[PDB]
């Protein structure tokens, strides 16, 4: 109808990553069901993946004004093979994409009405300042990343020498302060190559018409408080703030003919250990010899998400890629999924762990702790066994450890030291089969309570969603 009213145009922009793209898809369709948004997405990839192509097909079937786009620039294997670690090679996928995403918006006979982009992406700022668009950063991470993001430049001029040294806990404004050993990848050693790109990331943030932010108020009360009238840190991320968390797939539909699924679904209530550490963690070939010979120990039912172990090339993470689809079962111990037929299930690469979260048989959750794994055990109410790996990881196990009692951890740090098949078989027991898991399931599940309530009709996050989709509503004004 040429005579109908047009909805305004919001544009998104995901960075490489299932930990980008997963949560911008979310977002994308809350935004789009509100039935005021044009929304389109448009996504920027490391390389193709089923598990990518079958996320972009059933997102781009969802809603007639909900468009996906594929940003991901074709020669990137230069960008992929510059000596750098992930961390820096996602900035620089991102940047090749910047010259595309203009070319979108020049198109256009009406620029969009917003510009929601992720941490990695805010180099899309100068193309939204040229066509006088609104933009906005959906910080995919939690309240307690943004006040150290918010405070780290000035960390940078106070602190001499390295951070990991330093004999206590880093303050943080209003804030749970930070162990040394929790640090931000990138403030790991202040020579890496994340450690500039960083603080560039805590500079751009307040130039930010509006940070969305993956936290609900009661989750953080502390550090949304911090943020907002801690003078130390309100004075620098100025922009307002958006929390409109859980941003998280909290509505699994039926999956016909999974087969994993389907064996999940025959093994009894609470009884089954989800073991992934994300799209990106990896792990030594005698680390992935320990966690097998842990989890048969336990005698615990378990799905185990596995990949090729950590060569000499890898660095902290591994890119996603799926197209090793038996490689990883070689670094089993000999015999492995036979011997576990019965109880456990082995996954190369990639499993559906939303399904898999979701399921009433799933008791637990071996998790790197990403914040998206994170929230998704929150959601559905799922203990942790918290396992860090790299980027924030270390921060989450902690906030899940010690401040919300959903999880169990190691002694040691696996960064540090090698878990021994010991402590994993105890620790798998103690989630899956002890009274203790069974009190930290209760609590998962209080916590749980909370984050469904924030996003459902009336919760402080949904409000807050309506309040930043009028927002877009006015800009077109
Ligand atoms: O076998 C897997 C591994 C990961 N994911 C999903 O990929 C995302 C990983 O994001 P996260 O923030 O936890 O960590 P990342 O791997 O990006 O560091 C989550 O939404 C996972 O549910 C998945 O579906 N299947």
């Amino acid at each position: 109808n040429p005579n109908s009213t047009s909805k305004p145009h919001v544009f998104l922009l995901a960075s490489p990553g299932m930990g980008h793209l997963i949560p911008f898809l979310e977002l994308s369709k809350r935004l789009v069901t509100l039935n005021t948004l044009q929304v389109t997405l448009f996504i920027v990839s490391n390389e193709a993946t089923k598990a990518r192509s079958h996320l972009m097909e059933s997102s781009n079937n969802f809603h007639p004004d909900l468009e996906l786009v594929d940003l991901t620039p074709a020669n990137l294997s230069e960008l992929l093979s510059t000596d750098a670690t992930v961390f820096k090679r996602i900035f620089l996928i991102t940047q090749a994409a910047i010259k595309d995403l203009e070319s979108r918006i020049s198109s256009m006979s009406t620029p969009p009405a917003a510009l929601i982009v992720d941490v990695f992406s805010m180099d899309a700022f100068p193309v939204a300042d040229r066509f006088g668009i609104k933009k906005y950063v959906f910080v995919t991470l939690n309240a307690w990343f943004l006040a150290l993001t918010t405070y780290v430049r000035t960390l940078d001029r106070e602190i001499e020498g390295e951070y990991v040294d330093l004999p206590e806990p880093i303050a943080i404004p209003g804030c749970k302060p930070l162990r040394p050993e929790d640090v931000f990848d990138p403030m790991l050693s202040r020579s890496s190559d994340g450690y500039r790109p960083y603080l560039g990331m805590s500079e751009r943030l307040t130039k930010a018409d509006g940070l969305l932010l993956n936290t609900w108020e009661a989750l953080e009360p502390v550090s949304l408080k911090a943020l907002r009238e801690n003078e130390k840190l309100n004075q620098i991320m100025t922009p307002p703030l958006y929390p409109v968390g859980p941003v998280a797939r909290t509505t699994v539909q039926e999956v016909v003919g999974n087969e994993c699924l389907d064996w999940l679904s025959k093994q009894p209530t609470e009884s089954v250990l989800y073991v992934a550490l994300g799209s990106g963690g990896i792990i030594s070939y005698k680390q992935m010899t320990e966690l097998a010979w842990g989890l048969e120990m336990s005698r615990q039912r378990f799905i185990w998400v596995v990949r090729l172990p950590t060569m000499e090339k890898d660095g902290a993470c591994r890119f996603f890629s799926d197209v090793n689809v038996k490689g990883p079962l070689e670094y089993l111990p000999e015999g492995f999924l036979d011997r576990n037929k019965e109880l456990g299930m082995v996954l190369p690469n990639w499993g559906p762990q939303d399904a898999i979260l979701a399921h009433p048989s799933t008791g637990g959750f071996l998790s790197h702790c990403g914040w998206n794994s994170s929230l998704e055990s929150i959601v559905n109410g799922v203990p942790v066994i918290a396992w860090p790996l790299y980027a924030e990881q270390k921060m989450n196990a902690t906030l899940l450890t010690e401040e919300l009692g959903v999880a169990v951890r190691p002694e040691v740090l696996p960064t540090k030291a090698v878990v021994s098949r010991d402590e994993i078989e105890k620790m798998v027991r103690r989630v899956i089969e002890s009274k203790e898991g069974k009190m930290k399931r209760n609590r998962a599940r209080s916590v749980q309570s909370d984050a469904l309530k924030a996003i459902e009709k009336g919760g402080s996050s949904y409000n807050t969603l309506i309040e930043v989709a009028k927002e877009f509503e006015k800009n077109h004004k």
